[PDB]
């Protein structure tokens, strides 16, 4: 009941958008702002993962240019034993992509498929917004 | 690239964190993405008034069956200043219906159409999610 240290891992851009918050809003290290924002996040809008359906989208931004990504993610998808019902993607820039990805599944397998693709190369990020 | 470095807290804070009680492979991976959230909240709430460049997609289920909340969203959306990209319909069911919209336009203009949108009869759900540039300049 101390001090523990843990280690985080972020992509550079994060890092260096945490770094520049951290001397906008007055706060002396990164430890302290992480802490600081666990604190809050822990007492914010705790669900526990079921078998129950549920419609999902994803909204995925990611480099265009980079090949095979699209097919990993559909790799991805195949494999997640979440029922796709449709994807859309635009443009958004002369590099970037945005795609919304309207699906449904449990709690396990709508989790998975956004971990999975939010961790490829390429993806800027995957972020899931669910129902029910 | 990935840079990793050392955070301090308490054991009894690293506890009640550790429990993710939600489906959540790590504690690096909830921090990251809790970073990522706060960072993109911070950025939004000093976004310039004369900034129309924020993205943001908002998913919405209402009831399709309902005549002229449709025309109501649309005049909603038409006098945000808020500039749609692409919209995305799918049927759920005779009372529910998904949406997701992709928009442009400033921060606050896009959460007010999102609280606007909110707030008429017949819709039953209305989430933002926020994209900031150095997400993917970066």
């Amino acid at each position: 009941d101390s001090i523990i240290r843990f280690s985080v891992s972020l992509q550079q851009n994060l890092l260096d958008e945490l770094d520049n918050r951290i001397i906008k809003n007055g706060y002396s290290s990164r430890s302290e702002l992480v802490r600081d924002m666990i604190r809050e996040k822990l007492v914010e809008d705790e669900d526990n993962p079921n078998d129950e359906s549920k419609i999902a989208v994803l909204v995925v931004i990611y480099d265009g240019g980079q090949r095979e990504l699209n097919q990993r993610m559909i790799d991805i998808q195949h494999a997640s034993g979440t029922h796709v019902l449709c994807t859309t993607h635009i443009h958004m820039d002369e590099h970037n992509c945005l795609e919304t990805i309207i699906l449904q599944g449990n709690s396990f397998e709508i989790q998975r498929l956004q971990l999975e693709i939010g961790g490829l190369r390429g993806v800027k990020f995957a972020k899931l917004t669910k129902a029910s």
